[PDB]
């Protein structure tokens, strides 16, 4: 059985997305506990978040055989990782965030539209900086 | 204009998932660069990952108006955050990971199936620990 094209590949991608979101959510929850003074709860959310990091890393290790869950491109070496990062960032600043900004404007969410435009600009900066790093990579 | 039910709500949920995965991916790429000896590349992946943390944070702040992207439940206070964490974890250990392990075993991925069962047990641990924290919460 080959993993590529299987239902298990799809489950690995979905589980990777869920573990990734769980780490971000739990760190957000930790910050809210911090401000409240619930320092024991904050520490618990932070420790659980590290568990989700280990889970996500494991899912990615299996995905190395089929490709980056964000781009479909190969990953592993620093050259491949930079190539995939550039591809994904380029999609985000040429397509994803500008399109979301337009929709938010159209629906009347002007501040959220401005947020999406800020992020389009930020991802363009990330893409350009990775491209410079790839140009200088000695491997 | 109300965010709930809009295309912009869906876009924020999708962007939150993507930024969360970008941080996890970039930290994975940094760990590969670490081992290779590409320390400048590793530092760049880690710095960019902190950018993605800021983006995911901001997406979550807008989603507070409509609910946790993983559960639909309200979030903000420690009591709300713990209830949402418990709900998400309970689904992972009762439904998601056991179902993924079965599909993996059927398709002949025995190691991946065992991985999914390890994570079902881990998420049950997380769920029970959050339940005990919520029972002791003094707010
Ligand atoms: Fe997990
Ligand atoms: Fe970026
Ligand atoms: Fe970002
Ligand atoms: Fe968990």
């Amino acid at each position: 059985a080959q993993l590529k094209g299987s239902k298990t590949e799809e489950n690995l991608k979905y589980a990777f997305a869920g573990e990734s979101q769980a780490n971000r959510r739990y760190l957000y929850f930790a910050s809210k506990a911090d401000v409240e003074g619930q320092n024991d709860i904050a520490a618990l959310f932070r420790s659980t978040a590290e568990g989700e990091t280990g889970h996500a890393h494991g899912h990615l290790e299996y995905l190395e055989a089929v490709g980056d869950p964000a781009t479909g491109l190969p990953f592993g070496t620093s050259r491949q990782n930079l190539q995939s990062a550039i591809a994904g960032e380029t999609h985000e600043y040429t397509d994803m965030y500008p399109g979301m900004a337009k929709t938010a404007r159209d629906e009347g969410f002007e501040e959220i539209a401005n947020w999406f435009e800020t992020l389009a600009k930020a991802e363009r900066s990330h893409a350009n900086r990775y491209t410079k790093a790839l140009d200088g990579l000695v491997d």
